[PDB]
């Protein structure tokens, strides 16, 4: 979920 929100961001 971290890096998720890392590409997302």
């Amino acid at each position: 979920l971290a890096e998720a929100l890392h590409s997302a961001l």
